[PDB]
């Protein structure tokens, strides 16, 4: 229980859709959940209804574990991961919106 914040600091990106995502601040060996169960707070939803979606440049949607690293890039030319919505169907899918305005 509890986990201080000192050294090895560095953050997970978790794009939600194409041109959003989340900034989690994660250890350099932080589990892909420590993201999750942050992401979904940070989009409002059930970490464990969400699941990691590491995608690839070429353009290929990819699924892991919740303890899966987040940062861990062993052999890969930049990468970013996703969340997306655990359905009642075997895929995933991204998002649309699901969301209100701010500010103005």
């Amino acid at each position: 229980g509890s986990s201080g914040s000192s050294g090895e600091e560095i953050f997970c990106h978790v794009y939600i859709t194409e041109h959003s995502y989340v900034s989690v601040k994660a250890k350099v060996s932080s589990i892909a959940q420590e993201i999750l169960k942050v992401v979904a707070e940070k989009i409002q939803y059930a970490e464990e209804d969400l699941a990691l979606v590491a995608i690839t440049f070429s353009g290929e949607k990819h699924e892991l574990q919740p303890n899966d690293l987040v940062i861990s890039k062993s052999l890969e030319a930049s990468g970013r991961i996703y969340v997306y919505r655990k359905d009642l169907a075997d895929t995933l899918n991204p998002f649309a919106e699901n969301s209100g305005p701010s500010s103005g």
